[PDB]
Order: structure tokens, then C-alpha cells, then sequence
């Protein structure tokens, strides 16, 4: 049994490599899947994927892949979205992500869209469910309030993705009157050595369910 897992962004193929070998793939496209199907792959794994219309992995492919037999996972980003739409039909949802998505605590692509570096993967940006589980983070080490997190969280969400980062969120509300700015240096410290990556560990669980899927014949 052979494993394809397109990822990149949520976490490094260089980070994911170490945790299972399998054929590390980039964030997946529309009519990539069917490659690994005919090639004879038993599981595939997607964590990162293109948002964009055009581009992105539809559910035809993904219900092809599962009537062919193969194993599909999902989490983190697309991964997370398309299985929250695609459980019902087979596809394996994992991780916070996919949990809110399914039962519409978040919704749409823009929860997890990330600007990234095209030739590495490496994100630039940061998605908005890190900045949300980061936020309450902030908020539980005392680091705003109650009104400074609900303030910054919806500068966050009215920020378009390119343009998120802990920095241009300090740096904003601060700007905005949303934050004193020493108490915004105090929280740009906490986001940068702190931050809650739930994107990261969400990833990490796809890699593991993949690994048991793997394993069982």
C-alpha cells in the first residue's frame, strides 16, 4: 500500500517526511488525484489545496478516488473544508478544522486561505483559524480583554489573507485605537513565540490517520 499526501503549506514536506514516509505531493489541484488513483495508490491524504474556482480539487475527483477503493483524508485546510462536505459519501474528516466545519462553528475557504511563498510552499500569510485559537490564547495569559480580542478578531476577519499577520494585526489595531500599543508589542511577542498552529497539528493528525490507514490491510 502506497500513500500520496499533497500538503506544503499547513505543515513542510521536509517536517511531514520525518513523521510518515510517503510520496509528499504540492497543494492540491483540480485533476491531480486521478494520477495517484491510476497508479495504483491506496490512500490519499489532503491537507493543502488551491482555493481558487478555476484550480481547485473538485468532488468529482475525490468521489472517483473513493469508488476506485482509495482511501481519502482530509484536514487542516482543503483537506478540512472537502471533507466536512464529503463525509457522507467516505472521505475521513480529522482535526479541529474539519470539526468546525462540520458542525458550522466556521465557515467557507477564507478560515484557512494563506498567501505562500509559489516555489517553497512556505506560507507568508497566517490563516484566520490560527489567529482565532491564538487570540483566545492571548486572552487566557491575560494579554487583552474581552473587548481587544473581539476588536482584533474582526479587524482580522475584515483583512484581506495576504495581508494577515500577527505584525499587521498589532500594527492595525493599534493604528484603529483597538489596543494600547505597548499591550499590542506584549501580544506580537506572545503570536510570534506562542502562536496556536492549529493548522500545523491538524496536519500532523491527517499524517497519522494516513499511517494507520497504511497499515491496515
Amino acid at each position: 500500500a502506497r500513500a500520496v499526501i499533497f500538503t506544503g503549506n499547513s505543515i513542510s514536506h521536509e517536517d511531514a517526511k520525518k513523521i510518515l514516509r510517503a510520496n509528499y505531493q504540492p497543494p492540491v489541484r483540480r485533476f491531480q488525484l486521478e494520477k495517484f488513483v491510476q497508479q495504483g495508490y491506496k490512500v490519499i491524504g489532503i491537507i493543502d489545496g488551491i482555493f481558487f474556482d478555476r484550480a481547485a480539487v473538485g468532488h468529482r475527483e475525490i468521489l472517483s478516488a473513493l469508488n476506485a477503493g482509495v482511501k481519502v483524508v482530509g484536514g487542516a485546510s482543503m483537506g478540512a473544508l472537502r471533507a466536512s462536505e464529503l463525509d457522507t459519501h467516505g472521505m475521513v474528516g480529522v482535526g479541529k478544522v474539519y470539526e468546525w466545519y462540520r458542525d458550522g462553528v466556521i465557515e467557507s475557504d477564507d478560515e484557512v486561505a494563506v498567501s505562500t511563498n509559489p516555489d517553497t510552499f512556505e506560507p507568508i500569510s497566517v490563516p484566520l483559524v490560527n489567529i482565532r485559537e491564538t487570540l483566545k490564547a492571548a486572552l487566557d495569559t491575560g494579554l487583552v480583554s474581552e473587548k481587544e480580542h473581539n476588536a482584533l478578531l474582526d479587524l482580522a476577519i475584515n483583512t484581506y489573507y495576504p495581508d494577515r499577520s500577527y505584525l499587521g494585526l498589532t500594527k492595525e489595531g493599534g493604528k484603529k485605537g483597538l489596543i494600547p500599543k505597548e499591550k499590542g508589542k506584549q501580544l506580537l511577542d506572545f503570536c510570534l513565540n506562542s502562536e496556536v498552529d492549529i493548522k500545523r497539528q491538524d496536519a500532523v493528525l491527517v499524517l497519522e490517520t494516513v499511517k494507520k490507514l497504511i497499515e491496515e490491510a
